[PDB]
This record gives structure tokens, C-alpha cells and sequence, in this order.
């Protein structure tokens, strides 16, 4: 049997794309299947750490990098162990110097050959037909994108939506966090504006699936 992607694809951050994935997730374990987590960012939501808590996890792998740690999937680990189901954040993830593969989605490919079913998750930005726009929109460059077909060759495709104003209160109430983006870059990204307009683009996005 073939591997089988399902991407939980949203507009932002804070949309609810992991928590999704890890329900989805649950609902599997509860029905028998081998299910491990690779890499999952919870990103200080207790409730979604909660749920991480409760799905066997696959020790992640630290390197050191320019006085950062760096933490990447432990791919050589997940092929030995061969779960049925693994669970991977940030599709378009640009892995951590001395990786293998380059990217993410390689890792997520090796996995899919090796018949284990992948669990992921992406925001409409990374992907590259899209890379412009969104620079002409937020005024932010996207560093970490993701070849089109790769999302596009999915076996599954699920829109996680949330109204732009009620993203805008969660990150107000501290509930979005936005790792690798300075306070300026959060601030011209997190509009009523831009957020509306990427909500549109995942929408076509999920709709030309």
C-alpha cells in the first residue's frame, strides 16, 4: 500500500491547522493504527500539547547552528520503526544544515515510498505559484516555499478556515505564535487586509484541488 498525504492546509497561523491535525490524529490511534508524531510544533497552546501528550512521539533531532539549537524530524528513526501514520508540521519547512534532504517535503516523500501514511500541515503562503503575491500583499518576503505539485499530488486536502477578525483577537490574546518572524514583520503581516486576502487564497487554493 502506498503512503498517503493529508495536508490541513490554512490561510495563517493561529488558524488551527495542528490542533486539527492532532484530532485527526486521535481518531486513528483510537481505531489502531500505529500512529507517531515526527514533528509537531504545539507552539505553547496547552490544549494542543495536551493532545500531543496523548500520541507516541519520535525523539526529535538536535543539532547546533550559529549559537541556535536546531531540532529537525528524526527521519532514520521513523523508516526503521515504520509507524502507519506520521505527523509532520510545516510542509514547506526548510531543513536544518547537514540534513539529509534539503527540505521538509523530501523527508515527507522518503516516508510516503516507505509506505507510511503522513499527516502535514501548511499555510497558503509557501506555496511558489503564490510567492509574489503574497510579497505584493504583506510586503514580506516568503523564504521556505513548497513546489505546487506536491500539495497538488495530496491524496487528501482539508481547509482549515477561521474569520481574519477573530485571528486578529487570538493573536491580541497571545494565543499565535510566529517563531522565526520579528515584531515588525507579525505586525505588517497580521492585518484585516492581509489576512482576508490570504483566507481567499487558500480558499481557491483548496477549491482547485
Amino acid at each position: 500500500a502506498r503512503g498517503r498525504l493529508k495536508v490541513f492546509l490554512g490561510a495563517a497561523p493561529g488558524v488551527g491547522k495542528t490542533y486539527a491535525m492532532l484530532q485527526a490524529a486521535h481518531a486513528q490511534l483510537r481505531q489502531g493504527v500505529r500512529v507517531m508524531a515526527g514533528v509537531v510544533e504545539t507552539h505553547g497552546r496547552a490544549e494542543t500539547e495536551a493532545l500531543l501528550n496523548g500520541l507516541p512521539q519520535q525523539p526529535l533531532l538536535r543539532t547546533e547552528y550559529r549559537g541556535m539549537t536546531l531540532e529537525e524530524m528524526d527521519l532514520d528513526a521513523l523508516l526503521k520503526a515504520a509507524p502507519s501514520l506520521v505527523l509532520v508540521d510545516e510542509l514547506a519547512h526548510t531543513n536544518a544544515p547537514g540534513s539529509r534532504h534539503t527540505k521538509r517535503w523530501q523527508d515527507i516523500q522518503e516516508l510516503l515510498a516507505a509506505g507510511i501514511d503522513v499527516y502535514t500541515t501548511v499555510n497558503v503562503q509557501h506555496l511558489e505559484s503564490l510567492n509574489d503575491q503574497v510579497r505584493g500583499i504583506t510586503g514580506v518576503q516568503v523564504r521556505e516555499t513548497l513546489p505546487d505539485w506536491v500539495l497538488q499530488e495530496a491524496f487528501d486536502l482539508v481547509l482549515i478556515d477561521l474569520p481574519p477578525r477573530e485571528l486578529l483577537e487570538r493573536l491580541r490574546d497571545g494565543k499565535v505564535y510566529v517563531p522565526e518572524q520579528a515584531r515588525a514583520a507579525i505586525d505588517a503581516f497580521f492585518t484585516q487586509t492581509n489576512l482576508t486576502a490570504l483566507r481567499e487564497m487558500a480558499m481557491q487554493t483548496a477549491a482547485a484541488q
